[PDB]
């Protein structure tokens, strides 16, 4: 559980991802596939890409990059109250793309080291432990949902 006040410090700078939602899901993006290049072997299309540029350049990838932060900020906004945004998530992400937790780790990573980069004065260490929690608490149930379709994690 998180406090309502830590729901509104997650709620608040999540306002802040709203306001470029496509240049913040290119970073978080590219920050996971620097990070952890294995990450980049779950999608066909940029399998090949080798660059930053060609990342940026991507129609696709910025696609995705609003797809996940669209479904993440409908998750945050339910508050924990998330698990019919998570049924249809897990069903895919573990049947389908078969997305291990710990990949979910990774890109919890990047979100936090983007919104850090981008909104220090929006994300001190009240604010990083409460968007810590939240992304927590989403891998947790969604974990649980991973395993509940047979796949562990
Ligand atoms: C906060 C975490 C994430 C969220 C909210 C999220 C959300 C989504 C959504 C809404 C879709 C499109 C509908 C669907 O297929 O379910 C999608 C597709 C996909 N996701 Fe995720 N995702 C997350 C993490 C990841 C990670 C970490 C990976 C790989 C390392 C990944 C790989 C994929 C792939 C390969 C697709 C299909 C892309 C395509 O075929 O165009 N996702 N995701």
């Amino acid at each position: 559980v998180l406090s309502e006040g830590e729901w509104q410090l997650v709620l608040h700078v999540w306002a802040k991802v709203e306001a470029d939602v496509a240049g913040h899901g290119q970073d978080i993006l590219i920050r996971l596939f620097k990070s952890h290049p294995e990450t980049l072997e779950k999608f066909d299309r940029c399998k090949h890409c080798k660059t930053e540029a060609e990342m940026k350049a991507s129609e696709d990838l910025k696609k995705h990059g609003v797809t996940v932060l669209t479904a993440l900020g409908a998750i945050l906004k339910k508050k924990g109250h998330h698990e019919a945004e998570l049924k249809p998530l897990a069903q895919s992400h573990a049947t389908k793309h078969k997305i291990p937790i710990k990949y979910l780790e990774f890109i919890s990573e990047a979100i936090i080291h983007v919104l850090h980069s981008r909104h220090p004065g929006d994300f001190g260490a009240d604010a990083q432990g409460a968007m810590n929690k939240a992304l927590e608490l989403f891998r947790k149930d969604i974990a649980a949902k991973y395993k509940e379709l047979g796949y562990q994690g």
